[PDB]
């Protein structure tokens, strides 16, 4: 019995019942899109979000790309991005037409260093895209401290930080614009893809709404121009029954990174996560550093532990972006989280004793 | 009881178990993207449609734009589009970076007129995006032609058009380059947004795949930049289901439509829709054109009869292009159509009774009127 890395399946049986009546219900509902359960699952995210409006979308993807979309940000303009993030944070950006600028990560926090955003600045930059990596909320007060100053909008890239706290409060609260996923994967997640983005401007909440609908918000009219991004009556009505248990699946992955947080303690090798002052984090993914990482996935794998890594390429250094990011060696500190992380299990559904199953191996690792 | 316009409702039921049964199938895998499931339904409808392979996308938008964007149209490029058509069309185009061109449809057909092409070929020209709009294919051999002697690519708006046949080949077929809507009130739908993309080319397939997902075709590769356009794997198994049944359903259409050409003749003022020689509609829409259109619409309500108008506003005339399209009185057909059409309840779930009061109360009205 191996120690699997996030179960999709544990999470269905657990709500097997809640989860079947739901979709049951859609079902027999003969409204497929843009129903009623659309509706309730965007008015309850946003007051979990501590916020006024939910606008629900296909994906994380389109979320943020929706998000700056609706901002006005496109071609000519200069969104900084981070250097150690998921390609898609930087794709969002690339889609709009506007050009992506990394910025390295906090010397002990994998978010967005405040320092070197302000150096980034530029006459074209026009927002700032933080993302609230591995479930960490990025140092919110000090980039809204700068954005402020530079006249620069903020859109949170939350697709891994569901019902995270900053300072006490919901990322995607107030006046905070943040894009989610709900890929099945995530947090919140469901049976397909999916995605929101959460603000309390009423102008832009309106102009998601259109622009995820072919730039129409009545039948046979189309005042803008606008795409095909919504997210469907059956995954929303499950996302509902997700919802409600978030904060406990949540307290859940907590509980564990607290064991792997002590259990791997002072061991030689391996680098443990920070937790950034006055935040309260969602494990998303629980991320450790070693020089040698190969070497410790190997026989975590020899072990019968399942891992993954986020991520091993930088993306300035993918394919996708040949000819267009700074060059190797540029932006050393994403290159080095590249090639020393790798994320241990963790989920709501991954037990104690797996937990410390996993510490025993990494252990035994770090002290062979 | 009213008459319905189209009842998605009954599609389940007609499928129930089946359908029911196929959701549990998938919640119980484990599997929710890129399965089975989409593997099998893409293989279904390559088939289906006699060619050689199915991109399973997120939408019919999606599915038009990728495959503009595999063929390395845009920014810069031109691609002619119908001056008629549902504007998601144009918006496709518009989302690779690229303009739309507007050319005229046929005078009595909904299709893109191959003798109005030519004229707005440019230098900057790189595609033709003909729409089998309301399930009517559009002229398939003048259009080659005419693309294969100008060097542009062909992108088929087959959402309204699930297997249609054009002399005899279905939609799709071979060499085609297709985009379909699997939007639930499409001929061919589901329980949520989703697409495809069939082609005979394996390399534009690869782009597609790749395309869809990141522009990767494995765990921590991004080859090439890409999006997030996939076919859930709930939906595809209900659309494996629903495809079995496709040419079923079809012919239902087909049964109703030659229903209404025949008690609806004889009545000056309603223009029926015609069926090109050579094809085979599919009818996912069935329009009749009158000046009036409003009234007999009111008509109908007042009857008890639900209809609907595809589409209200040429796309010149939205105010999402308005500023770049041409101006009013310049695409007449485009105006004329928008003016006059009205949709009459059709679909696989309306039965020949039902259809037979519609008939009464257009006549009535045409009588009074
Ligand atoms: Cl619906
Ligand atoms: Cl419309
Ligand atoms: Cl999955
Ligand atoms: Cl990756
Ligand atoms: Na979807």
């Amino acid at each position: 019995p191996r120690v699997p890395f996030l179960d999709l399946k544990a999470a269905y049986e657990e709500l097997r019942a809640e989860t079947d009546a739901a979709i049951a219900r859609v079902l027999d509902s003969g409204r497929y899109l843009l129903g009623p359960e659309l509706e309730g699952f965007e008015a309850e995210f946003a007051a979990y979000c501590e916020t006024d409006h939910a606008v629900g979308v296909n994906s994380g993807m389109d979320a943020l790309q929706l998000a700056l979309r609706g901002l006005g940000i496109g071609p000519g303009d200069e969104v900084i991005v981070p250097s150690h993030t998921y390609i898609a944070s930087w794709l969002a950006v690339s889609a709009t037409g506007a050009t992506p600028v990394p910025v390295e990560p906090h010397e002990d926090h994998p978010t967005l260093d405040p320092l070197l955003v302000e150096k980034a600045i530029t006459p074209r930059t026009r927002a700032l895209l933080p993302v609230h990596l591995y479930g960490h909320p990025a140092d919110m007060d000090a980039l809204r401290e700068l954005a402020d100053r530079h006249g620069l909008h903020i859109v949170e890239d939350a697709a891994q930080a569901h019902g995270a706290r900053y300072r006490g409060r919901r990322i995607g609260a107030g006046s905070s614009v943040a894009a989610f996923s709900f890929y099945p994967g995530k947090n919140l997640g469901c049976f397909g893809d999916g995605g929101a983005v959460v603000t309390g401007d009423p102008e832009l909440a309106e102009r998601l709404r259109m622009l995820r609908n072919y730039g129409s918000r009545q039948k046979y009219s189309h005042e803008t121009k606008g795409t095909n991004s919504r997210l469907d009556e059956m995954q929303a009505a499950v996302l509902r029954i997700r919802l409600a248990h978030l904060d406990s699946w949540n307290g859940r992955r907590s509980a564990l990174a607290a064991e792997y947080l002590s259990g791997l303690a002072g061991l030689p090798g391996i680098g443990l996560p920070v937790t950034a002052p006055d935040t309260d984090p969602v494990w998303h993914l629980f991320t450790v550093r070693t020089e040698r990482r190969d070497e410790l996935r190997s026989h975590l794998d020899a072990r019968g532990i399942d891992t993954l890594t986020h991520y091993p390429v930088p993306v300035h250094l993918s394919p996708a972006y040949a000819g267009e990011a700074p060059p190797e060696g540029s932006l050393p500190r994403a290159e080095s989280f590249a090639r020393q992380v790798l994320s241990l299990p963790i989920g709501p559904h991954l037990e104690r004793p797996q937990a410390l199953r996993v510490i025993d191996a990494v252990r035994e690792w770090a002290e062979r």
